[PDB]
Protein backbone atom coordinates (compact mmCIF):
# COMPACT_ATOMS: atom_id res chain seq x y z
CA UNK A 1 0.00 0.00 0.00
CA UNK A 2 1.16 3.22 -0.90
CA UNK A 3 0.23 4.61 2.62
CA UNK A 4 2.70 2.28 4.61
CA UNK A 5 5.55 3.64 1.74
CA UNK A 6 8.58 5.33 3.51
CA UNK A 7 8.31 9.17 2.47
CA UNK A 8 11.27 11.78 2.98
CA UNK A 9 9.37 14.68 4.86
CA UNK A 10 11.84 17.78 5.11
CA UNK A 11 14.98 16.36 6.42
CA UNK A 12 12.96 13.15 8.31
CA UNK A 13 12.67 9.68 6.57
CA UNK A 14 9.46 8.54 7.82
CA UNK A 15 8.76 5.35 7.72
CA UNK A 16 5.05 5.31 6.15
CA UNK A 17 2.54 8.07 5.94
CA UNK A 18 0.16 8.39 9.03
CA UNK A 19 0.67 11.38 10.83
CA UNK A 20 -0.56 12.84 13.99
CA UNK A 21 -2.32 15.59 13.50
CA UNK A 22 -1.76 19.02 15.77
CA UNK A 23 -4.31 18.72 18.30
CA UNK A 24 -5.23 20.88 21.16
CA UNK A 25 -5.73 18.83 24.86
CA UNK A 26 -5.33 21.64 27.16
CA UNK A 27 -2.54 20.01 29.16
CA UNK A 28 -0.17 22.50 29.32
CA UNK A 29 -0.08 24.58 33.25
CA UNK A 30 -1.52 27.96 34.15
CA UNK A 31 2.54 29.33 32.74
CA UNK A 32 1.90 27.63 29.74
CA UNK A 33 4.43 24.99 30.29
CA UNK A 34 3.30 21.13 29.18
CA UNK A 35 2.56 19.18 31.89
CA UNK A 36 4.76 16.67 32.97
CA UNK A 37 2.80 13.71 31.50
CA UNK A 38 2.25 15.30 27.82
CA UNK A 39 5.91 13.42 27.40
CA UNK A 40 4.04 10.34 27.65
CA UNK A 41 1.14 10.79 25.48
CA UNK A 42 3.54 11.62 22.65
CA UNK A 43 5.89 9.11 23.44
CA UNK A 44 3.12 6.61 23.19
CA UNK A 45 2.37 8.23 20.16
CA UNK A 46 5.74 6.96 18.97
CA UNK A 47 4.75 3.94 18.91
CA UNK A 48 6.17 2.78 15.45
CA UNK A 49 9.51 3.87 14.12
CA UNK A 50 9.91 6.57 11.42
CA UNK A 51 6.24 7.87 12.44
CA UNK A 52 5.87 12.07 12.15
CA UNK A 53 3.91 13.86 14.68
CA UNK A 54 2.53 17.50 14.89
CA UNK A 55 2.11 19.07 18.46
CA UNK A 56 -0.56 21.29 19.49
CA UNK A 57 -1.17 24.57 18.66
CA UNK A 58 2.09 26.61 20.06
CA UNK A 59 2.03 29.91 21.45
CA UNK A 60 4.37 32.59 20.00
CA UNK A 61 4.46 35.55 22.84
CA UNK A 62 2.97 36.01 26.43
CA UNK A 63 1.03 38.97 24.76
CA UNK A 64 -0.80 36.75 21.59
CA UNK A 65 -1.85 33.75 24.28
CA UNK A 66 -5.47 33.61 23.56
CA UNK A 67 -6.42 30.75 25.99
CA UNK A 68 -5.23 29.62 29.50
CA UNK A 69 -3.34 25.45 29.82
CA UNK A 70 -2.63 25.69 26.25
CA UNK A 71 1.54 25.57 25.38
CA UNK A 72 3.88 28.15 24.59
CA UNK A 73 7.69 28.15 23.55
CA UNK A 74 8.33 32.00 24.36
CA UNK A 75 9.74 31.10 27.44
CA UNK A 76 13.29 29.18 28.84
CA UNK A 77 10.63 27.08 31.13
CA UNK A 78 8.85 26.20 28.13
CA UNK A 79 10.95 25.36 25.93
CA UNK A 80 13.42 22.68 28.51
CA UNK A 81 9.08 21.32 28.82
CA UNK A 82 9.18 21.04 25.06
CA UNK A 83 13.11 19.39 24.84
CA UNK A 84 12.10 16.75 27.02
CA UNK A 85 8.78 15.87 25.07
CA UNK A 86 10.78 15.53 21.41
CA UNK A 87 13.71 14.08 23.55
CA UNK A 88 10.88 10.79 24.53
CA UNK A 89 10.01 11.62 20.99
CA UNK A 90 13.89 10.41 19.02
CA UNK A 91 14.24 8.19 21.44
CA UNK A 92 11.85 5.72 19.94
CA UNK A 93 13.36 6.75 16.42
CA UNK A 94 9.96 8.79 15.61
CA UNK A 95 10.38 12.69 13.85
CA UNK A 96 8.00 15.92 15.62
CA UNK A 97 7.22 19.20 14.28
CA UNK A 98 6.42 21.93 16.32
CA UNK A 99 2.96 23.81 15.39
CA UNK A 100 2.65 27.55 15.82
CA UNK A 101 -0.14 29.80 16.12
CA UNK A 102 -1.66 33.10 17.12
CA UNK A 103 -5.28 33.21 17.74
CA UNK A 104 -5.88 36.61 16.98
CA UNK A 105 -9.76 37.34 16.89
CA UNK A 106 -10.66 33.75 18.36
CA UNK A 107 -8.70 34.38 21.48
CA UNK A 108 -10.92 34.15 25.25
CA UNK A 109 -11.06 37.90 25.92
CA UNK A 110 -11.36 36.98 29.54
CA UNK A 111 -7.77 35.70 29.46
CA UNK A 112 -6.41 38.60 27.99
CA UNK A 113 -4.15 41.25 30.10
CA UNK A 114 -6.24 44.15 28.39
CA UNK A 115 -8.91 44.23 26.12
CA UNK A 116 -6.53 46.17 23.61
CA UNK A 117 -4.49 42.40 22.99
CA UNK A 118 -7.35 41.32 21.16
CA UNK A 119 -6.42 42.22 17.81
CA UNK A 120 -6.65 40.87 14.22
CA UNK A 121 -6.52 41.86 11.08
CA UNK A 122 -9.90 44.25 11.01
CA UNK A 123 -11.95 45.24 13.47
CA UNK A 124 -14.85 42.45 12.51
CA UNK A 125 -15.59 39.86 15.14
CA UNK A 126 -16.69 36.16 15.14
CA UNK A 127 -19.71 36.76 15.74
CA UNK A 128 -22.49 39.36 14.92
CA UNK A 129 -21.30 41.85 17.55
CA UNK A 130 -19.34 40.17 19.35
CA UNK A 131 -16.64 41.63 20.92
CA UNK A 132 -14.41 44.17 18.44
CA UNK A 133 -10.71 43.34 17.69
CA UNK A 134 -8.90 45.74 16.95
CA UNK A 135 -6.65 46.02 13.74
CA UNK A 136 -3.33 45.52 13.93
CA UNK A 137 -0.73 48.08 13.13
CA UNK A 138 1.92 48.36 10.43
CA UNK A 139 4.74 48.18 13.37
CA UNK A 140 2.60 45.38 15.19
CA UNK A 141 2.66 42.74 12.30
CA UNK A 142 6.06 43.47 11.56
CA UNK A 143 6.59 42.58 15.11
CA UNK A 144 4.24 39.51 14.82
CA UNK A 145 5.90 37.59 12.06
CA UNK A 146 9.58 38.27 13.96
CA UNK A 147 7.85 36.65 16.70
CA UNK A 148 7.10 33.32 14.41
CA UNK A 149 10.61 33.33 13.26
CA UNK A 150 11.68 33.54 17.09
CA UNK A 151 9.44 30.83 18.07
CA UNK A 152 10.67 28.65 14.96
CA UNK A 153 14.31 29.17 16.48
CA UNK A 154 13.45 28.06 19.72
CA UNK A 155 11.37 24.97 18.52
CA UNK A 156 14.22 24.43 16.44
CA UNK A 157 16.66 24.90 19.66
CA UNK A 158 14.67 22.48 21.81
CA UNK A 159 15.33 19.70 18.99
CA UNK A 160 11.85 19.68 16.98
CA UNK A 161 12.60 18.38 13.49
CA UNK A 162 10.62 20.77 12.28
CA UNK A 163 7.47 23.93 12.51
CA UNK A 164 4.12 24.08 11.39
CA UNK A 165 2.98 27.47 10.25
CA UNK A 166 -0.70 27.31 11.75
CA UNK A 167 -2.78 29.11 8.60
CA UNK A 168 -5.61 27.80 9.11
CA UNK A 169 -9.00 27.15 10.55
CA UNK A 170 -9.73 31.39 10.93
CA UNK A 171 -6.88 31.77 13.71
CA UNK A 172 -4.39 34.86 12.97
CA UNK A 173 -2.80 34.19 9.65
CA UNK A 174 -6.15 32.59 8.41
CA UNK A 175 -7.79 35.92 9.83
CA UNK A 176 -5.64 38.04 7.19
CA UNK A 177 -5.81 35.09 4.52
CA UNK A 178 -9.77 35.65 3.87
CA UNK A 179 -11.88 39.05 3.43
CA UNK A 180 -14.50 37.56 5.46
CA UNK A 181 -11.91 39.35 8.47
CA UNK A 182 -9.56 41.07 6.31
CA UNK A 183 -10.97 45.03 5.18
CA UNK A 184 -7.96 46.05 5.25
CA UNK A 185 -7.01 49.10 3.23
CA UNK A 186 -3.19 48.89 3.55
CA UNK A 187 -0.87 46.62 1.83
CA UNK A 188 -2.40 43.57 4.05
CA UNK A 189 -5.55 43.61 2.61
CA UNK A 190 -7.77 44.62 -0.39
CA UNK A 191 -6.53 42.46 -3.12
CA UNK A 192 -6.34 38.23 -3.35
CA UNK A 193 -2.47 39.61 -3.36
CA UNK A 194 -2.40 42.16 -0.25
CA UNK A 195 -4.45 39.68 1.81
CA UNK A 196 -1.89 36.80 1.21
CA UNK A 197 1.19 38.94 2.42
CA UNK A 198 0.30 38.11 6.15
CA UNK A 199 0.76 34.60 5.43
CA UNK A 200 3.70 34.94 2.71
CA UNK A 201 5.88 36.80 4.99
CA UNK A 202 5.61 34.97 8.28
CA UNK A 203 6.63 32.54 6.38
CA UNK A 204 9.70 33.84 4.91
CA UNK A 205 10.49 35.16 8.11
CA UNK A 206 10.14 31.65 9.68
CA UNK A 207 12.20 30.24 6.64
CA UNK A 208 15.25 32.55 7.23
CA UNK A 209 15.00 31.10 10.74
CA UNK A 210 15.36 27.57 9.79
CA UNK A 211 15.34 26.57 6.71
CA UNK A 212 12.11 25.64 3.96
CA UNK A 213 13.21 22.15 4.91
CA UNK A 214 11.94 22.64 8.54
CA UNK A 215 8.97 24.14 7.67
CA UNK A 216 5.60 23.16 6.99
CA UNK A 217 2.15 25.00 6.48
CA UNK A 218 -1.15 24.15 7.27
CA UNK A 219 -4.31 25.60 6.21
CA UNK A 220 -7.69 24.71 5.16
CA UNK A 221 -9.30 26.64 2.70
CA UNK A 222 -12.72 25.03 2.51
CA UNK A 223 -13.67 25.34 5.86
CA UNK A 224 -16.02 27.53 7.23
CA UNK A 225 -15.33 27.23 11.18
CA UNK A 226 -14.53 30.70 13.04
CA UNK A 227 -16.40 32.58 10.28
CA UNK A 228 -14.18 31.72 7.56
CA UNK A 229 -14.82 30.48 3.97
CA UNK A 230 -17.31 32.43 2.48
CA UNK A 231 -15.76 35.08 0.42
CA UNK A 232 -16.44 34.48 -2.98
CA UNK A 233 -12.67 34.46 -4.41
CA UNK A 234 -12.55 31.54 -1.63
CA UNK A 235 -10.96 29.60 -4.38
CA UNK A 236 -8.55 31.80 -6.04
CA UNK A 237 -7.42 33.40 -2.68
CA UNK A 238 -6.11 30.00 -2.04
CA UNK A 239 -4.99 29.09 -5.23
CA UNK A 240 -2.83 32.25 -5.09
CA UNK A 241 -1.57 31.46 -1.50
CA UNK A 242 -0.26 27.76 -2.41
CA UNK A 243 1.34 28.76 -5.92
CA UNK A 244 3.61 31.06 -3.28
CA UNK A 245 3.75 28.50 -0.87
CA UNK A 246 4.78 25.89 -3.72
CA UNK A 247 7.36 28.93 -4.83
CA UNK A 248 8.70 29.43 -0.92
CA UNK A 249 9.74 25.72 -1.45
CA UNK A 250 8.61 24.52 1.83
CA UNK A 251 9.04 21.03 3.30
CA UNK A 252 5.13 20.05 2.79
CA UNK A 253 1.89 21.81 2.75
CA UNK A 254 -1.16 20.44 4.61
CA UNK A 255 -4.45 20.48 4.02
CA UNK A 256 -7.68 20.02 6.70
CA UNK A 257 -11.64 19.60 6.10
CA UNK A 258 -13.09 21.24 9.47
CA UNK A 259 -16.39 21.57 11.09
CA UNK A 260 -18.79 22.21 7.62
CA UNK A 261 -21.95 24.59 8.94
CA UNK A 262 -24.68 22.93 6.23
CA UNK A 263 -24.73 19.36 6.15
CA UNK A 264 -27.54 19.35 3.30
CA UNK A 265 -24.61 21.21 0.59
CA UNK A 266 -22.41 18.60 -0.15
CA UNK A 267 -18.57 19.60 0.25
CA UNK A 268 -17.11 20.65 -2.96
CA UNK A 269 -13.66 19.00 -2.82
CA UNK A 270 -13.53 16.34 0.30
CA UNK A 271 -9.59 15.73 -0.81
CA UNK A 272 -8.83 19.26 -1.69
CA UNK A 273 -7.83 18.09 -5.42
CA UNK A 274 -8.81 21.68 -6.35
CA UNK A 275 -5.22 22.69 -4.07
CA UNK A 276 -3.50 19.80 -4.98
CA UNK A 277 -3.38 20.57 -8.49
CA UNK A 278 -1.53 24.14 -7.84
CA UNK A 279 0.82 22.39 -5.10
CA UNK A 280 2.08 20.37 -7.17
CA UNK A 281 3.41 16.09 -7.41
CA UNK A 282 6.70 16.75 -6.33
CA UNK A 283 5.98 18.11 -2.65
CA UNK A 284 4.85 16.21 0.06
CA UNK A 285 1.27 17.22 0.95
CA UNK A 286 -0.42 16.00 3.95
CA UNK A 287 -4.39 15.87 3.67
CA UNK A 288 -6.42 15.77 6.96
CA UNK A 289 -10.49 15.74 7.96
CA UNK A 290 -12.28 12.82 8.26
CA UNK A 291 -10.23 9.72 6.83
CA UNK A 292 -10.55 6.46 8.82
CA UNK A 293 -8.00 3.76 7.99
CA UNK A 294 -9.63 2.68 4.63
CA UNK A 295 -10.08 5.86 3.21
CA UNK A 296 -6.40 7.05 3.98
CA UNK A 297 -5.58 3.96 2.25
CA UNK A 298 -7.98 4.47 -1.05
CA UNK A 299 -7.36 8.21 -1.23
CA UNK A 300 -3.46 8.04 -1.04
CA UNK A 301 -3.15 4.70 -3.62
CA UNK A 302 -5.70 6.55 -5.80
CA UNK A 303 -3.79 10.06 -5.78
CA UNK A 304 -0.33 8.39 -6.59
CA UNK A 305 -2.71 6.54 -9.38
CA UNK A 306 -3.20 10.11 -10.55
CA UNK A 307 0.59 10.85 -10.29
CA UNK A 308 0.22 12.44 -6.91
CA UNK A 309 2.29 10.07 -5.16
CA UNK A 310 3.93 12.23 -2.51
CA UNK A 311 0.62 12.18 0.01
CA UNK A 312 0.52 11.45 3.73
CA UNK A 313 -3.11 11.43 5.74
CA UNK A 314 -3.22 13.29 9.27
CA UNK A 315 -5.40 11.97 12.00
CA UNK A 316 -6.85 13.72 14.78
CA UNK A 317 -9.28 12.10 16.78
CA UNK A 318 -8.19 8.44 15.61
CA UNK A 319 -4.35 9.29 17.06
CA UNK A 320 -6.80 10.77 20.17
CA UNK A 321 -8.36 7.26 20.65
CA UNK A 322 -5.31 5.40 19.40
CA UNK A 323 -1.93 5.65 20.32
CA UNK A 324 -0.68 2.51 17.95
CA UNK A 325 -2.85 3.67 15.00
CA UNK A 326 0.22 3.35 12.61
CA UNK A 327 0.42 -0.39 14.01
CA UNK A 328 -3.23 -1.09 13.64
CA UNK A 329 -3.36 0.25 10.49
CA UNK A 330 -1.00 -1.92 8.93
CA UNK A 331 -1.96 -4.75 10.75
CA UNK A 332 -5.30 -4.70 9.65
CA UNK A 333 -6.32 -4.16 13.35
CA UNK A 334 -9.68 -1.99 13.87
CA UNK A 335 -9.08 1.65 14.80
CA UNK A 336 -10.44 2.16 18.30
CA UNK A 337 -13.97 4.01 18.10
CA UNK A 338 -13.38 7.98 19.55
CA UNK A 339 -15.59 9.52 22.03
CA UNK A 340 -16.27 13.16 22.69
CA UNK A 341 -15.77 12.60 26.29
CA UNK A 342 -12.21 12.79 25.78
CA UNK A 343 -12.15 15.81 22.53
CA UNK A 344 -13.69 17.57 25.21
CA UNK A 345 -11.68 16.77 28.30
CA UNK A 346 -8.92 19.26 29.90
CA UNK A 347 -5.99 18.76 32.05
CA UNK A 348 -6.20 15.29 33.51
CA UNK A 349 -4.42 12.56 32.81
CA UNK A 350 -8.56 10.69 32.73
CA UNK A 351 -9.07 10.85 28.56
CA UNK A 352 -5.21 11.84 27.35
CA UNK A 353 -2.95 9.24 28.82
CA UNK A 354 -5.45 6.15 29.14
CA UNK A 355 -6.49 4.87 25.58
CA UNK A 356 -5.03 1.46 25.15
CA UNK A 357 -2.97 -0.10 22.70
CA UNK A 358 -4.16 -3.30 20.70
CA UNK A 359 -3.68 -6.25 22.46
CA UNK A 360 -1.84 -7.13 18.98
CA UNK A 361 0.51 -4.10 19.51
CA UNK A 362 1.33 -5.75 23.78
CA UNK A 363 1.46 -9.06 22.33
CA UNK A 364 5.04 -7.91 20.92
CA UNK A 365 5.61 -5.76 23.73
CA UNK A 366 6.19 -9.12 26.22
CA UNK A 367 9.73 -8.36 27.24
CA UNK A 368 11.72 -6.87 29.92
CA UNK A 369 13.01 -3.13 28.82
C1 LIG B 1 -9.51 17.93 20.15
C2 LIG B 1 -9.12 18.69 18.88
C3 LIG B 1 -8.13 19.67 18.97
C4 LIG B 1 -7.58 20.21 17.82
N1 LIG B 1 -6.56 21.16 17.90
C5 LIG B 1 -5.98 21.60 16.72
C6 LIG B 1 -4.86 22.39 16.78
O1 LIG B 1 -4.28 22.58 17.82
N2 LIG B 1 -4.28 22.76 15.59
C7 LIG B 1 -4.84 22.52 14.37
O2 LIG B 1 -4.27 22.92 13.36
N3 LIG B 1 -5.94 21.66 14.29
C8 LIG B 1 -6.47 21.19 15.46
N4 LIG B 1 -7.48 20.27 15.39
C9 LIG B 1 -7.86 19.73 14.06
C10 LIG B 1 -7.08 18.43 13.75
O3 LIG B 1 -5.76 18.68 13.43
C11 LIG B 1 -7.70 17.74 12.53
O4 LIG B 1 -7.69 18.58 11.38
C12 LIG B 1 -9.15 17.35 12.86
O5 LIG B 1 -9.15 16.51 13.99
C13 LIG B 1 -9.90 16.60 11.75
O6 LIG B 1 -9.28 15.38 11.49
P1 LIG B 1 -9.86 13.96 12.07
O7 LIG B 1 -11.05 13.62 11.23
O8 LIG B 1 -8.73 13.00 11.78
O9 LIG B 1 -10.17 14.18 13.55
C14 LIG B 1 -8.04 19.78 16.56
C15 LIG B 1 -9.07 18.83 16.46
C16 LIG B 1 -9.62 18.28 17.63
C17 LIG B 1 -10.43 16.96 17.46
Amino acid sequence: AQLFKPLKVGRCHLQHRMIMAPTTRFRADGQGVPLPFVQEYYGQRASVPGTLLITEATDITPKAMGYKHVPGIWSEPQREAWREIVSRVHSKKCFIFCQLWATGRAADPDVLADMKDLISSSAVPVEEKGPLPRALTEDEIQQCIADFAQAARNAINAGFDGVEIHGANGYLIDQFTQKSCNHRQDRWGGSIENRARFAVEVTRAVIEAVGADRVGVKLSPYSQYLGMGTMDELVPQFEYLIAQMRRLDVAYLHLANSRWLDEEKPHPDPNHEVFVRVWGQSSPILLAGGYDAASAEKVTEQMAAATYTNVAIAFGRYFISTPDLPFRVMAGIQLQKYDRASFYSTLSREGYLDYPFSAEYMALHNFPV
